[PDB]
């Protein structure tokens, strides 16, 4: 087996390059910006994913700069990163050595869906809570993921730990500075994004997250559609007709809105009868037309829907303990410290 | 069998209501704005599709007003249309009785695709040419379809006639008046649409049509992507990097463009080796960043790629004759009359 050895720079640590060797290199994906391999570190034996991307050198790689600044248990970590010339024109490739995670919320959900079933609520709670923590964290740095979707939520079957990945669309959102409106995937795009808003905030991720939650409860996407129109129609069916005010807060000067006057047929009418009221309540507070009205990732973590996770005797179906869910840092709570009162249960520690 | 009878107003004829009876009503679709049925007219026995849509009366139905103004053999015709109260709040429903067509370019393409094959070029020519005529036609009225895609191209297996359908997104585009940028489906959205342009023209349909042509030649969508970003990346791989100028003609003040400097790996490198050079040429002239640089639907019909259709001895594979492809009207040629010189073959000018 071919053993590759390179000199890579640690992810978070000091910028002191080390020698890294890996074997069993195989292609496990072919993304937009490049190919993604899967190798095994000769030392620890651990599995990792290598994402190669064309680097122009004419600029600083935005994804790399964001990844180096992140250190959270619910975020895929950049172990190392190095460069390597390619071909076709002797190009410079940036290789990102990320941790390898088995499943994804996408694959898991599909398993249950095409099995005529729904993911047990315990897992819906565990997964969503971790997604909101990772979101609370990156937002505190002013970083917006801009592409939250089931495929980017890596999962570990045994530990039930969820990690956000794919920061290729992430960006530091600065007030007053324009942001492109063509990011984020289909069923998960927030209304303001569909309306071409260029001055949106991190609240777009919260909407995306609300779409994932809803999808986990329904068994299929809540707002399907091949065009923004079809998507807008599905949203209106559930949320009702956007008031002149709401349409203005979503920004886009589309105050000249041409759509039927359909009022909302309540959320309790959207999900199955067994669906927990709190779960439905959370969606309603997450999927709001007015971006400033949506819960903040931190406020969602403290939502009554996640109270079971704060229960001392909570356990995973497989008998194991839940991952660390209360080891919040000052940085994570910064958007609203007083919330620690709820986020951290009386028994929690770490 | 339940026989329904209603008083419907003819499609284009004088607004003189008539009694229409139909049976065998079954649901054949459940679209965004409503359900689509399929019934059989008791008289002629012909099959039709009824599209019900919620009508607020507070306005004039835009789709209906456009459909009534259209009469082309490559455009689905509105036979009748009537109203009927529904429920849930005693709503008023607008029923559009359109002609019923069997297959769609979408279904046909999928048949070949998941059969490890490609649709014979003869069919690609016949289908694209008719799509460009229908496009040349509605564009002459200033109407932009805004949602051209394989699913909206109805086909008739035997006659090889293609008809454009679904005008629910169509609109009269007036210069200086803003148009929403959230129309058109995923793989077929033109660059300016992805960039959020609000002052686009009918050239967006030409782009969409170029994507259908390329898809018929490749066996799959040419510019896939679940996000505008992913789509933009696929387009850039083929067209290269948009110049500051092109990015400005697409409009959106995104002159501050943040994307790699990838040059284009030629179109001949995109399609299979057997792909006709003319076919590839047409795509290159259809899929342009600058919307004003793209061929017009009428100019495409006159493209060398369609020369076989103008051949006197052209015939369909099943031995039948090709549909009428040269009976152009003044209205259709209005964008450039001199083109009739090519559009109408010498043998089509033989008075006899």
């Amino acid at each position: 087996s071919k053993v590759t050895t390179v000199v890579a720079t640690p992810g978070q640590g000091p910028d002191r390059p080390q020698e890294v060797s890996y074997t069993d290199t195989k292609v496990i994906g072919n993304g937009s910006f490049g190919v993604v391999y899967q190798a095994k570190l000769c030392d620890s034996g651990e599995l990792v994913a290598i994402k190669k991307v064309l680097q122009g050198k004419a600029f600083k790689n935005r994804e790399l700069q964001i990844m180096r600044k992140l250190d959270h248990c619910n975020i895929v970590r950049l172990r190392y990163f190095f460069y390597s010339s390619g071909e076709k024109k002797d190009e410079v490739y940036l290789n990102l050595v990320l941790d390898y995670v088995p499943e994804t919320v996408y694959r898991v959900a599909r398993h249950y869906s095409r099995a005529k079933q729904t993911l047990p609520v315990i897992y819906v709670k565990l997964y969503m809570y971790q997604l909101f923590r990772s979101l609370a964290y990156i937002h505190s740095f002013g970083i917006c993921h801009r592409d939250i979707k089931p495929q980017n939520l890596l999962l570990d079957p045994d530990t039930a730990v969820l990690k956000l990945c794919d920061f290729g669309s992430a960006k530091q959102l600065v007030r007053g500075e324009p942001n492109v409106s063509y990011i984020c995937s289909r069923y998960y795009r927030a209304p303001e994004l569909i309306f071409g808003a260029t001055d949106y905030t991190s609240s777009i991720d919260v909407w995306s997250a609300g779409c994932v939650l809803a999808e986990l409860l329904l068994g299929q996407p809540i707002f399907p559609g091949d065009s923004g129109v079809d998507q807008l129609v599905e949203i209106i069916k559930v949320l009702g007709t956007p008031t002149r005010e709401q349409i203005r807060e979503m920004n886009p000067n589309y105050t000249e809105f041409a759509f039927p006057q359909i009022k909302a047929h309540p959320w309790t009418k959207v999900f199955r009868p067994r669906t927990p009221p709190e779960a439905i309540a959370l969606c309603s507070r997450l999927l709001e037309y007015t971006p400033t009205a949506r819960l903040t990732p931190l406020e969602a973590c403290a939502h009554s829907f996640f109270d079971e996770l704060r229960d001392p005797n909570v356990k995973l179906p497989n008998g194991r303990d839940t991952p660390a869910l209360f080891n919040f840092t000052t940085q994570e709570l910064s958007s609203n410290p007083p919330l620690a009162t709820i986020l951290i249960p009386p028994h929690a520690r770490i």
